[PDB]
């Protein structure tokens, strides 16, 4: 019942902070997020940059998204990310991660009016 944008932002936006304070940063926002709900999340990226500096990625550089449609953008800069990713010994409810920080270049997929971001394809 959530759009899609709507959806993006609650997933992978966090302003809040200019990079992951520790190696529990990913155990936490998971759940804070509530992605570990129903069950665990595999994976999942967090972006600390403003929306406006995330939204114009949708007029930066035009790629193809991983299923061969053409509506995915790469961002012209690195920007400052945190990967979550979840580990072996991992179970439900028991949802475990591994924080890694980095600066990397985002691809993104857009849609709708007004054109925004609806899916996170990958970073770089
Ligand atoms: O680098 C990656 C790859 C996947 N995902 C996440 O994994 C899902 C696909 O399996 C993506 O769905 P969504 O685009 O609809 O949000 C995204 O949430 C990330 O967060 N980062």
């Amino acid at each position: 019942k959530e759009t899609a944008a709507a959806a993006f932002e609650a997933q992978h936006m966090d302003s809040s902070t200019s990079a992951a304070s520790s190696s529990n940063y990913c155990n936490q926002m998971m759940k804070s997020r509530n992605l570990t709900k129903d069950r665990c999340k595999p994976v999942n990226t967090f972006v600390h940059e403003s929306l406006a500096d995330v939204q114009a990625v949708c007029s930066q550089k035009n790629v193809a998204c991983a299923n061969g449609q053409t509506n995915c953008y790469q961002s012209y800069s690195t920007m400052s990310i945190t990967d979550c990713r979840e580990t072996g010994s991992s179970k439900y409810p028991n949802c475990a991660y591994k924080t890694t920080q980095a600066n990397k270049h985002i691809i993104v997929a857009c849609e709708g009016n007004p054109y925004v971001p609806v899916h996170f394809d990958a970073s770089v």
